[PDB]
């Protein structure tokens, strides 16, 4: 009766390891009695205890009593500070106001010296159908400098999460089970041309740093490869990182994206290296954070986004009463532990060719305790945890998270290591992801791993029961802020697309942080997720018949060249035309939020087609036509020219 008071105090308990010197009873063992409490130093979900015919009641309190005692005895150790960062002392002009209770904040340099707005072409394209763009929730928004300082306080300002004893020894375990030994020691750097193929010039500048990436690139590559030799013989650098909310001006991204929805998921606190420190470390490291090849298990980052759910369905369904269990770790960034920190080390220094270790096992150092500086100029030592704009940053977390993953998963349910790709399948980007395998372990990981992932150091989301997330049919999958919704073809057969919340993808369609030319690559960018939605697919048509002598521009996720209907056959394999229905029951669930806010009216959807029609039955060849109710309205069908889509 008393059981769950005790599940939800062990995710309060220190890790601890196997002490099979004493008797370790279980959360409902102790519910049962004739158990009194001997450490809340805990293993597995397990105590050491001793049988003294003690009521329920009185354990939990010498429980509650054991936790509080070491709570109030290990709390403020004590922040230190690194030689190798002395540099930074000599840089403080004023005391420090950060008022931080777990690291320390020297003090404050001398300062050196957006808004959000409507599409006017799409937003003049819904607000013609009803489309009420005040009602759409706010996105992107910034946030000012006093939260900033509170939010820094409330998420970062952390010690490193406790983990269970050994545990990196377990993880090392798993990594030698899916490392590539076709591909030890064999990394090298790469040369400038191929590192400034895939690259923003605009890349955000550093706080000290003046010049962005592409005028750092055009001037100071000389300054870029001294940075590398220091780091390539073990030499300290000035190593720093820049704070700054998520959505300043300088939330700029070094390397290219699969969707909005990775800024979506970035923390409200950007942290980020010098320009020229990303790109010294871009240059040597190449070949793993930019996973060029993918050697991270189930690592999602370069699949695009039309082609994920596809690649999962064929995965789902080869298994017998298949569950999902998605992961949903409370603020990622902020729970990287030091020791975590070396397991990715420890596995970038397999990958690479011996010549460049002591580069890694010096950056290593440098990010084990990091100097950060905020905008305003009060500066912090972080205690660990992962900049959300380290080159690392995707390829660091993605490997731990499978790792730590396959670790809670495999030890809840006694699967061996090495036998794990014959059980389950998984799918990771970052620390958002989940799993696959029979609905048996799956609802046995579910139950247990909440707790095993707490003594790991990667609390989940505080959700009903205590239970990770578990999805038992496949369009409930939630993944990259995303859903599988199923569309048949006109030759009945049937693929998956990236559903989302209508709601969502209007708003992030309707606006920007502060032309024509990038609405029409909006248009189709959105088209070549979204064409499910048949709201969606109509306004994006819509845009494109826009004055169509004008290029369209490339500063988004995609564009085209030549006729848009053509490059959408090539990527999704089907021609727009050919799309006869989507998912019934799925376009009601992401359609509800319009009218729980009252986005849009009863009409709008007809007006919206009767809009398309419009310009659809006049003679000739006309983008709406690639609507196949519009075409068989209008009559008439759209005839493509040569088309490719390009990222």
């Amino acid at each position: 009766n008393l059981t769950p008071l005790f599940e939800e105090l062990l995710q309060q308990c220190p890790p601890g390891g196997q002490n099979k010197t004493a008797h370790m009873v279980s959360a409902y063992q102790l519910a049962q009695g004739n158990w009194m409490p001997t450490s809340c130093h805990v293993f597995m979900g397990t105590i050491s205890a001793r049988r003294t015919k003690t009521h329920p009641y009185e354990a939990y309190v010498k429980l509650r009593e054991l936790v509080e005692e070491h709570k109030m005895k290990t709390l403020c150790p004590g922040s230190s500070l690194g030689k190798h960062n002395d540099w930074i002392i000599g840089k403080i002009k004023y005391q420090g106001n950060l008022r931080t209770k777990h690291m320390l904040n020297p003090g404050k340099v001398a300062e050196q010296l957006r808004h959000n707005v409507y599409n006017k072409t799409i937003g003049s394209v819904m607000t013609a159908t009803g489309i009420r763009l005040e009602k759409l929730p706010v996105v992107r928004a910034q946030t000012d400098t006093t939260n900033f300082h509170q939010a820094i306080r409330d998420k970062i300002d952390k010690e490193e999460n406790l983990q269970t004893p050994g545990l990196h020894k377990k993880l090392m375990e798993v990594f030698n089970a899916l490392k590539r030994p076709e591909l030890e020691s064999s990394y090298d750097a790469v040369e400038w041309e191929e590192l400034e193929r895939g690259i923003n010039r605009k890349g955000a500048a550093g706080f000290f740093e003046r010049k962005n990436i592409g005028e750092i690139l055009d001037s100071e590559k000389n300054k870029v490869e001294e940075i590398i030799d220091n780091l390539k013989k073990g030499r300290n650098i000035k190593y720093y990182e820049t704070a700054i909310p998520k959505n300043e001006k300088r939330d700029v991204n070094d390397d290219w994206t699969a969707g909005d929805f990775v800024d979506e998921k970035k923390p409200r606190v950007i942290q980020y290296p010098e320009a020229k420190t990303r790109l010294a470390i871009t240059k040597v490291m190449y070949k793993w954070v930019k996973q060029k090849p993918v050697v991270i298990p189930g690592y999602e980052g370069k699949t695009p986004l039309f082609q994920i759910f596809d690649k999962v369905k064929k995965e789902w369904d080869q298994f017998q009463n298949p569950v999902a269990v998605s992961f949903d770790t409370k603020a990622w960034d902020t729970q990287v532990t030091t020791k975590d920190l070396e397991l990715i080390k420890d596995i970038q220094k397999y990958y690479f060719k011996k010549k460049w270790h002591k580069f890694i096992d010096t950056l290593t150092m440098h990010m084990t305790e990091v100097p950060v500086i905020c905008a305003d100029g009060e500066v912090y030592i972080r205690k660990g945890q992962r900049g959300s704009g380290q080159p690392d940053t995707s390829a660091g977390n993605s490997m731990l998270n499978v790792l730590t993953m396959v670790y809670a998963f495999c030890e809840a349910t006694g699967v061996p290591y090495k036998s794990f790709d014959r059980v389950a399948k998984i799918h990771v980007c970052g620390d958002d992801g989940f799993l696959i395998t029979e609905r048996a372990l799956g609802e046995k990981f579910a139950s247990k791993g909440v707790q095993i992932l707490a003594e790991a150091g990667k609390p989940q989301k505080i959700t009903e029961g205590d239970k990770m997330k578990v999805a038992y049919q496949f369009d409930d999958i939630e993944f990259c802020s995303h859903t599988p919704i199923q569309v048949r073809w006109s030759d009945n057969t049937s693929s998956y697309m990236p559903g989302r919340n209508t709601t969502t993808i209007l708003a992030k369609m309707a606006t920007r942080l502060d032309t024509i030319a990038y609405e029409k690559a909006v248009a189709f960018s959105f088209l070549l997720m979204y064409s499910w939605n048949p709201l969606i697919r109509r306004i994006c048509l819509l845009v494109l018949s826009t004055e169509l002598q004008v290029k369209p521009g490339k500063s988004t996720t995609y564009y085209y060249e030549g006729d848009p209907i053509s490059a959408y056959k090539e990527v999704i394999g089907h021609n727009l035309f050919d799309l006869k229905r989507t998912s019934f029951e799925k376009l009601a669930k992401l359609n509800l939020s319009m009218s729980v806010l009252g986005a849009w009216t009863r009409h709008t959807s007809k007006r919206l087609l009767q809009d398309c029609v419009n310009m659809g039955v006049k003679e000739g060849n006309w983008l709406v036509n690639a609507d196949r109710l519009v075409s068989s309205k209008t009559g008439n069908r759209y005839i493509p020219g040569e088309g490719h889509t390009l990222q």
